[PDB]
């Protein structure tokens, strides 16, 4: 097969000479290029768990070798229960190479092709080229990996039975299964999308030119109830949203977010569309949709961490030094252990109340003084492809990225407080970093007039270009507001599905109805104002739930930091 000839990074160089990060990246590779080919573990939540359990497997591979003090390894070597029991060095020393064996092992065992039964149902979708192009990402990474790869070394046979316990552990084979699901429409209720109902997919996947057949995507609409959490230390909830359940009441929350909905995140040309052409820029800067070349939210995510770990590294050296090493270690595995899990709470609670996207909630509203039964959002940018392909739909509450924002970036505030400054836990930080670009708008990915070629590079292909900004970010508090905002400027995502209106939104003297500028558009609050405290009920259960995704990632962040990333005891597992 022909490699895909993958664009540039916009990345110092020296990030990829010290080796954790290396392996960072090329997981971050394996997620751009199985969201091109259409390999395995594509999808918002499961492409966050890929990156949890490397960097879990990288973990404890590390801190096996050169022991932590402030904290343990995930695992312990005297567990036990067999399952979570962590294997022991026994005379290996070299974390380079324990780490290089964790990180290869976790990475081929997720995306190897699954000749061992797997390859049926589960894998029969999947073609060859899809797992090739991915072998060709790891055969590489060798080469390219600092210090080498020793795969005969007893360090390197130790990462891989480290990788193994944690495959075996949390690999969730059957994760985006939707066997069985179907919608139940109504109103609130979501259903497929009016712009993209049907997929025509070939019927033979190593055959993609011969007879295709009509399918309808559910995007894993049992993983978040069955699959296994790994770190949190409980179930969490979100309020029901407005006019479902217990806030059914809530009529003018909800018809002032269709207003909003609709001037916020409409398409460009369209007259009522008030957004500014700055906002715009918002939220595609955000978007990360499973692109070709571009991959998840997870990845954006991630590469902005990257950033931060080393603008804030304790020593220079990034090559040689096991304080970085360890720190980095250290960080990733919490980052991306929170995102994994927000992922899954974010999931079970989309599709516990199944609710509608504001598209279908604008077209179908049924009050011709309310709804646009033509209305057409900004929506998710299809970047490096000809046109807007279908992609797996979801409920919209809560937002997904709001959660993985809110998981993300909390963690990295509870993790350098008394480091980079000092706050509290729910108040803005001072952790500011700058040069920070995003690949949907970084002057090279654009928007194809043909389409993609994966046997050439992107600026070979003819199409119009993505305007290059380069952002600054004042704090993890401004990047995790943003991330969730961007998505009310796509149209994709309803204002609480971010977060409770009342904590993000200027009030007017209405209840419940928010200001606009002169424009028409929407005014925010001012991040160093935002606190996220207003809450909800529940139907099914008593007390007061937060509203949102960025409430919800928040609450998780805090909760696996504070039990000092422990594994979500079995009792309370699914
Ligand atoms: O990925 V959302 O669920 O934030 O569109």
């Amino acid at each position: 097969v022909t490699p895909i000839p993958l664009p540039k990074i916009d990345e110092p160089e020296e990030y990829n000479t010290n080796y954790i990060l290396f392996w960072n990246h090329v997981g971050l590779e394996l997620n751009r290029v199985t969201h091109t080919v259409g390999g395995p573990l594509t999808g918002p939540p499961l492409s966050a768990r890929a990156l949890g359990m490397l960097h879990l497997a990288i973990h404890d591979a590390y801190f096996s070798i050169c022991p932590p003090t402030d904290f343990t390894t995930f695992l312990s070597p005297d567990t036990e229960n067999a399952a979570y029991r962590l294997p022991s060095p026994n005379g290996a020393n070299d974390a380079r190479q324990a780490v290089a064996g964790a990180a290869l092992k976790m990475l081929s065992s997720l995306y190897m092709k699954p000749v061992e039964q797997p390859n049926p149902n589960p894998g029969a979708n999947i073609s060859d080229n899809a797992y090739a192009q991915l072998g060709l990402v790891l055969d590489r990474s060798v080469l390219e990996a600092p210090g080498g790869v020793d795969r005969e070394s007893a360090s390197f046979m130790f990462g891989e039975d480290v990788a193994d316990v944690f495959f075996a552990l949390l690999n969730d084979p059957r994760g985006a299964s939707q066997e069985g699901y179907h919608p139940t429409p109504g109103r609130y209720k979501f259903d497929d999308e009016p712009t993209h109902p049907v997929v025509l997919i070939p019927v033979d996947p190593n055959n993609p030119n011969g007879p295709k057949m009509p399918f309808r995507q559910y995007h894993a609409p049992f993983y978040g109830k069955t699959t296994k959490r790994f770190a949190t230390q409980s179930e969490h909830f979100l309020a029901d949203p407005p006019g479902l359940r217990s806030n059914a009441d809530e009529t003018a929350e909800y018809d002032d977010a269709v207003r909003v909905a609709i001037a916020m995140g409409g398409a460009q040309a369209l007259n009522s569309t008030k957004r500014s052409p700055w906002q715009t820029a918002q939220g595609l800067y955000w978007a990360y949709d499973g692109s070709n070349l571009i991959g998840t939210p997870p990845r954006f995510y991630n590469q902005i961490v990257r950033r931060i770990a080393v603008t804030y590294k304790k020593e220079e050296d990034l090559a040689n030094s096991e304080v970085n090493n360890a720190d980095f270690a250290r960080l990733f595995a919490l980052v991306d252990v929170a995102c994994t899990d927000a992922g899954i709470f974010s999931w079970k609670e989309k599709w516990e109340f199944e609710f509608w996207r504001p598209l279908s909630g604008v077209r179908d509203d049924g009050r011709p003084d309310h709804g646009d039964p033509f209305w057409l959002t900004l929506g998710a940018p299809a970047t490096n492809t000809n046109d807007i392909p279908f992609k797996p739909p979801f409920p919209a509450y809560p937002s997904g990225a709001a959660t993985f924002g809110g998981a993300v970036f909390q963690m990295v505030r509870r993790y350098y407080n008394g480091r980079v400054g000092t706050w509290k836990d729910d108040e803005p930080d001072n952790i500011a970093i700058d040069m920070m670009i995003s690949e949907e708008l970084n002057g090279v990915n654009r928007d194809l007039r043909q389409p993609y070629d994966p046997t050439a590079p992107i600026e070979d292909q003819p199409g119009i270009v993505r305007t290059r900004i380069v952002r600054h970010f004042d704090s993890a508090w401004e990047l995790m507001f943003e991330n969730a905002i961007s998505r009310i400027f796509l149209g994709v995502h309803w204002r609480f599905d971010a977060a409770a209106a009342r904590d993000i939104l200027i009030p007017t003297t209405t209840k419940d109805v928010y200001a606009v500028d002169n424009n028409g558009a929407t005014v925010f609050q001012n991040v160093e104002d935002i606190r996220y405290t207003t809450r909800g009920t529940r139907e099914d259960e008593e007390g007061l739930f937060p509203i949102g995704g960025v409430p919800l990632g928040i609450e998780i962040a805090d909760e696996i930091f504070n039990n000092g990333l422990k594994p979500t005891p079995p009792e309370i597992q699914p």
